């Protein structure tokens, strides 16, 4: 689709537009293992100031897959044990706030701040927009600050695909923890109005 443009403005496009995201869509994929994580993958919506989020997940706890549905409001997790049944499993953050992936400080924002050596690599179509795939390494600290399980020791191997038009956000991430093991992200609907309210619990809450 013609010659690729530089990475690094697009990178501190994105980082800029990343920085000031209060809201969007995410599909979350885990390829392979990655120790201290269930997670196979989640799909949901996410707000933050104030914190809410909605979602799905697929879980693999012992040798079974698990899905499940979700909601974080007002701090507090809960989850469908069993069809439409909801339970409250207390502090959201004592599992993992959903708010520290749009954190400006520490959250994508950061990832994107600390990707280092960035190159055009390709182009690739991802929700019907054109986007620029770009290699480089995320500094291990922004890294475990993003994602606590990942527990980097160094640089980690990391694509990220940006717009290539428009407001340039960032429309996909994945961190390579080597040998195909990596954690993906995809981004949409930056900035979409997001709904979660608490869930219906029983009287006996």
């Amino acid at each position: 689709g013609g010659p690729l443009p530089d990475a690094k403005p697009l990178v501190e496009e994105a980082t800029a537009q990343t920085k000031a995201l209060k809201s969007a869509h995410m599909v979350l994929t885990v390829n392979g293992k990655i120790p201290g994580l269930s997670l196979k993958t989640l799909s949901g919506d996410l707000t933050t100031n104030p914190t809410a989020a909605t979602g799905n997940w697929k879980l693999t706890l012992g040798g079974s897959d698990i899905d499940a549905d979700f909601v974080v409001f007002d701090g507090i997790l809960y989850a469908t044990l069993t069809p439409n049944q909801w339970s409250d499993f207390g502090p959201a953050a004592d599992i993992y706030d959903p708010a520290q992936v749009l954190n400006p400080d520490t959250g994508l924002a950061n990832v994107l701040a600390n990707f280092a050596d960035a190159k055009a690599e390709g182009r690739d179509t991802i929700n019907g927009q054109n986007t620029i795939r770009i290699s480089g390494k995320v500094s291990a600290q922004a890294v475990n600050q993003i994602a606590p399980p990942f527990n980097a020791t160094q640089p980690v191997p990391a694509t990220v695909w940006i717009q290539e038009t428009g407001d340039h956000q960032l429309a996909q991430a994945q961190l390579d923890r080597g040998s195909g093991n990596s954690v993906q992200m995809t981004l949409s609907k930056w900035g979409e109005k997001v709904q979660v309210t608490k869930p219906p619990v029983s009287k006996l809450h």
